[PDB]
């Protein structure tokens, strides 16, 4: 709970933005995405086309647990899985990284914008902080500097 947990949809560029953040404030940064992919032996991408989303959240819902293991304060890119998650807030200081819908599916139809919207509900649900991602990496990254001053 001084971790600080970027989270937000997949394609959204929080790993990226983990990563600098981390150099930032000189704290080691963990990906559930890397230790996933890692662990599981595929990449994200098999996971998804063979495996599935709802496993793959499965996958970092059970990572979560674990990473209250943790002794020191890290950045932490998570929450690619929030429809299984229940409450990341008891992992640390979360950060939704806000992107607009037609934003997100460039970077990657009716029923993907029906998803969209039922899963941004639950990253506002579990976020203690919302960083508008429309302005880019260091603008993100200077939204979430303010927060911790």
């Amino acid at each position: 709970m001084q971790h600080l947990v970027l989270i937000g949809f997949m394609g959204s560029g929080k790993s990226s933005l983990a990563q600098e953040l981390g150099l930032a404030l000189k704290l080691e940064v963990l990906d559930t995405d890397m230790i996933i992919s890692e662990r599981v032996g595929l990449s994200v991408r098999e996971i998804f086309e063979e495996l599935g989303e709802d496993n793959f959240a499965m996958f970092e819902k059970n990572l979560i647990d674990e990473l209250k293991t943790l002794k020191t304060p890290h950045v932490i890119s998570t929450g690619g899985g929030i429809v299984m998650h229940e409450n990341l807030k008891g992992l640390g200081t979360t950060f939704y990284l806000k992107m607009d819908f037609e934003t997100l599916i460039k970077r990657l139809l009716t029923q993907a914008k029906e998803l969209f919207e039922k899963r941004q509900a639950l990253y506002e649900k579990n976020a203690s902080f919302i960083i508008d991602a429309r302005g880019g990496l260091n603008n993100s990254l200077k939204q979430v500097l303010q927060f911790i001053a």
